[PDB]
């Protein structure tokens, strides 16, 4: 099968995550090793705030400065509260963050306030700029119908999000192939210069596969690089290596 | 009372502290309320920055805006690393600190090191400049001497700290009457402008009526007011409000 070339082009868009809140330094630092795997280094690895300088030391000890290092910020219940998340995103870039995952007020957007999605998403574009990209996380398996994701991946994009994000991983429905393709359709049709991240329960290469193909299908196949495409994951990586022999 | 009169003056000197490092937004709006006692404001709150954006909101919602927030960097170990030290102290900031509790690298003093101490309250009282106090703990009960408690006193001053803190609360030593005496003549000496904040192991207004007894008598009865003066501690609130019959 086909499945260790999807396998090696998986894990090298891979935002390696660990977002338990209650990491140790040591843990920290276990993550930016395991980022540099025997299969090649993910494109990043995404942690919480405060965790940004131990994870920025570490990745210069091992010399991966193509490791990117993400955070999320309004996470996860993606609150309707501009001062905060503005607040928390200013104070990732401080930190040292190459990547912020901000998520969408999207119960806003559902009781019909298409404004605080775009002023807030505006703002912390601002707030990156010079220091950090911005994905948008939408929460998709929260929006439910195709509406509301097209919707929401339309403001986002409008408003400056420099990816945009299916999931949080936090709620019942996180990735699924069919939001992935409202997504997708959208980027092709505004912007194709804006990335996509899958995130949340991708588990194997089977499910990865499901993503790219999608990825493939709609914008061709040499679009989705690591500037492109990233799958949020945590346990994928252990998966994919074994899929490749490691 | 004359110990009731202990008991107010310590309480609106207060800095109301948690810092359990897993507390819940519940818990941070809990301590806000807290810290609006029936005898009046405490000078400000305590709490990890990513804590600050809802201690913010909480705040200004029970429409108590002048009760500071501050928070702690390098904290508790007080490591040499400035790059660190730096990057936490501009998230604080980012996130809406008012004051910044920095740990100062003490072990480097002990072993010889001057200069790192120096250049890293330097560098975060930069990054605290027109947003922020910052608070230096210089961990008395480590330094031990008073020759290094003058020295470590002298150069926090000096580099620009707008307090000296005794103690992290974390160490067996804290806050001690013949420490306080150190540096609060370190600060007659050198700069009256300079704030003192015992911390840890306060119980009491008994306790409190240690301290505020040095800076009476080393700087004067006016000198100690919130711009000079805090009590770090927890447990000590409830002890206070016992006192004024609460």
């Amino acid at each position: 099968s086909d499945i260790k070339a999807v396998a090696q082009r998986a894990l090298s868009l891979m935002d390696l995550t660990s977002l338990t809140n209650t990491e140790t330094d040591q843990e920290i630092i276990d993550l930016c090793r395991q980022a540099k795997s025997p299969a090649g280094e993910t494109a990043a690895i995404c942690i919480f705030p405060r965790f940004i300088p131990v994870a920025k030391k570490a990745l210069k000890a091992q010399q991966t400065p193509h490791i990117k290092i993400a955070t999320v910020t309004n996470f996860p219940q993606g609150n309707d509260d501009l001062d905060i998340a503005l607040a928390e995103t200013r104070a990732a870039v401080a930190y040292g963050a190459d990547e912020v995952d901000l998520v969408f007020p999207y119960r806003a957007l559902i009781q019909g306030n298409e404004t605080i999605g775009f002023d807030m998403v505006k703002v912390c574009k601002q707030a990156c700029s010079g220091n950090a990209k911005l994905k948008v996380i939408i929460e998709t398996g929260e929006l439910k119908s195709e509406e509301l994701i097209r919707k929401a991946s339309e403001i986002a994009i409008n408003a400056g999000a420099d990816f945009i994000k299916t999931s949080t991983g936090k709620v019942a429905i996180n990735a699924t192939p069919e939001a992935a393709k409202v997504m997708l359709t959208v980027i092709k049709n505004k912007n194709t210069a804006v990335g996509f991240k899958p995130a949340g329960g991708v588990r194997n290469a089977d499910d990865a596969a499901i993503y790219l193909d999608l990825a493939d299908n709609i914008l061709g196949n040499e679009w989705a690089d690591a500037n492109h495409f990233r799958f949020g994951a945590s346990s994928l990586l252990i998966s994919l290596l074994d899929t490749l022999g490691h």
